[PDB]
């Protein structure tokens, strides 16, 4: 009898930040690095999205023009010592509004902030990137 091995097909959208659609982020943080800034349960953390012009000195954007809060779809399974966290805006329910805004001004960015569930720890954030994350 012939062989068919086990064989799992990846399907899904990996990161897109592009106008016209939510934001996805499919983001990939180190375990070492996450405990060391008080992360313990990998599970209990939060998501803000944040649209503006970045602080020219930290990188922060202070005063965004549009925040979003979005909770993340977390895959099973991970790379030893890594944690994926994939973060979608609500672009298809809200009115197109991350990307609306992002767009509506080639001086914005977008930067992601990761804090605890309830907002508190250590505030870590993504670089503001620019479209297609560049």
């Amino acid at each position: 009898m012939e062989i068919y091995p086990h064989i799992k097909v990846y399907e899904g959208t990996l990161s897109r930040l592009k106008p016209g659609g939510a934001m996805i982020a499919v983001l990939e943080y180190d375990v070492n690095e996450l405990s060391k800034h008080g992360y313990t349960n990998l599970w209990d953390v939060q998501f803000k999205v944040l649209v503006g012009v970045p602080h020219a000195e930290t990188g922060v954007i202070y005063d965004p023009v549009y925040e979003e809060t979005v909770k993340p779809y977390q895959p099973s399974n991970n790379l030893t010592g890594k944690k994926l966290y994939n973060v979608s805006t609500n672009d298809m329910h809200n009115g197109y509004k991350w990307s609306n805004t992002m767009f509506s001004n080639s001086n914005y960015k977008t930067q992601i902030l990761l804090t605890k569930g309830d907002g508190s720890g250590v505030k870590l954030y993504s670089k503001a990137y620019s479209e297609n994350f560049k």
